[PDB]
DNA sequence: GTCCCTTTATCTCTCT
DNA sequence: AGAGAGATAAAGGGAC
């Protein structure tokens, strides 16, 4: 008898000072729960006016989990808190509350901050860092705890302890760690680094055991090299595709004829459970039905959701094939990344629209597509070629230059978003501008060089606009930051 | 309902 | 340009 003030409530937050959309009301509703959105609804006015003034964005983004009510008075009581005693920015502050639990890692921030920074030499970036997750403050006291007796006693580098705390359950991955270190870099013969390397995801632990384990069965067996297996693990939920691996790996190798090296390469990545599995359903259908072989298999199952990819492309190879004509090359081509099967469906849906109101030839779709963030790529030239073009006098052939690699879209949007300070008062040519952003690392390259530009360091002046070009060019940011030094 | 741990998908940047 | 590293986020599930 309440839903009548629960739909009122979820149907007031659609407008001031928030403006929220279904989707987001949905995604509250779901993680957040009734009371994550009946709290945004009371405090709408309070955390979006100052001192705190946050964004609609951060508010959904600290709501819709685990805790978002208690995250949401946390985050009301202690933002000035940490940003003023602590040094903290806003934006750090709402990536602590953005897990489950943000109440319990906010909280502890603010109570080990000083020591951790003071007593154990970590900067707030770190601590940030490790508090930004799931259990961040299980991670914290953990951190605080065995950083001593794991750099000083196991002989680690802090920098080692921090990447292993900076996953969801790294208090698990610490103790792990303490645990298991001594009986692999001696009993199974491995070093630190790998170990580390282990340890430094999510089911870090997990990884760990399973390791532990099966490191003397699986590599006096199957004949992986440890190494491989260190690979396999120093992934994703490794013990997935490790166990994954103890089972598959006669299987897909005599039965479907596949070396140990492809197993193995496809197992070593995220979700490699799954790639195991699904290659072991349709390594056949792919290449009885579709042609494909082996290897181009292989290739589609190497890379992270291999089994999104796969799937995805024993269902639209041939209505893409037998439709809008590409080759099975080509449909590999676009499968063969992360995301992959959301690149597939992007294209199979816009390769219409593209090669139509924008000229664009199926060659330059899946040349788009052919890299990671395919899909994220495509849909910003799909919005965004009209408006470049046009208003700020490009060619359709350079928007392909600039979305034709990883970060596509970040490189398209910081295009049109720096092209007029960059070519007008600093006197940059579009060719320059495309240059750079036709790399990976466009984003970060440009704002790296319109900072140098604009704030331009005294004895950095040494360089010509055309010399950090040609270097922004070369290296982007990585290159332009071994200059400001 | 809040808090913690695991696994899986996706996207972006770096370094040569 | 491709292998590596890094980072963002959702979808499990267990515990109290």
């Amino acid at each position: 008898r309440a839903l009548e003030a629960l739909l009122t409530v979820a149907g007031e937050l659609r407008g001031p000072p928030l403006q929220l959309d279904t989707g987001q009301l949905l995604k509250i509703a779901k993680r957040g729960g009734v009371t994550a959105v009946e709290a945004v609804h009371a405090w709408r006015n309070a955390l979006t006016g100052a001192p705190l003034n946050l964004t609609p964005e951060q508010v959904v983004a600290i709501a819709s989990h685990d805790g978002g009510k208690q995250a949401l008075e946390t985050v009301q009581r202690l933002l000035p808190v940490l940003c003023q005693a602590h040094g903290l920015t806003p934006q750090q502050v709402v990536a602590i509350a953005s897990h489950d639990g943000g109440k319990q890692a906010l909280e502890t921030v603010q109570r080990l901050l000083p020591v951790l920074c003071q007593a154990h030499g970590l900067t707030p970036e770190q601590v940030v860092a490790i508090a930004s997750h799931d259990g961040g403050k299980q991670a914290l006291e953990t951190v605080q705890a065995l950083l001593p007796v794991l750099c000083q006693a196991h002989g680690l580098t802090p920098e080692q302890v921090v990447a292993i705390a900076s996953n969801g359950g790294g208090k698990q991955a610490l103790e792990t760690v303490q645990r298991l270190l001594p009986v692999l870099c001696q009993a199974h013969g491995l070093t630190p680094q790998q170990v580390v390397a282990i340890a430094s995801n999510g089911g870090g632990k997990q990884a760990l055991e399973t390791v532990q384990r099966l490191l003397p069965v699986l590599c006096q067996a199957h004949g992986l090299t440890p190494q491989q297996v260190v690979a396999i693990a120093s992934n994703g939920g490794g013990k997935q595709a490790l166990e994954t691996v103890q089972r598959l790996l006669p299987v897909l190798c005599q039965a479907h004829g596949l070396t140990p090296q492809q197993v193995v390469a496809i197992a070593s990545n995220i979700g490699g459970k799954q790639a195991l599995e699904t290659v072991q359903r349709l390594l056949p259908v792919l290449c009885q039905a579709h042609g494909l072989t082996p290897q181009q298999v292989v290739a589609i199952a190497s890379n992270g959701g291999g089994k999104q990819a796969l799937e995805t492309v024993q269902r639209l190879l041939p209505v893409l094939c037998q439709a809008h004509g590409l080759t099975p090359q080509q449909v590999v081509a676009i499968a063969s990344h992360d995301g992959g099967k959301q690149a597939l469906e992007t294209v199979q849906r816009l390769l219409p629209v593209l090669c139509q109101a924008h000229g664009l030839t199926p060659e330059q779709v899946v040349a788009i597509a052919s890299n990671g963030g395919g899909k994220q790529a495509l849909e910003t030239v799909q919005r965004l070629l009209p408006v470049l073009c046009q208003a700020h006098g490009l060619t359709p052939e350079q928007v392909v230059a600039i979305a034709s690699h990883d970060g596509g879209k970040q490189a398209l949007e910081t295009v049109q978003r720096l092209l007029p300070v960059l070519c007008q008062a600093h006197g940059l040519t579009p060719q320059q501008v495309v240059a750079i952003a036709s790399n990976g690392g466009g984003r970060p390259a440009l704002e790296s060089i319109v900072a140098q530009l604009s704030r331009p360091d005294p004895a950095l002046a040494a360089l010509t606009n055309d010399h950090l070009v040609a270097l922004a060019c070369l290296g982007g940011r990585p290159a332009l930051d071994a200059v400001k030094k």
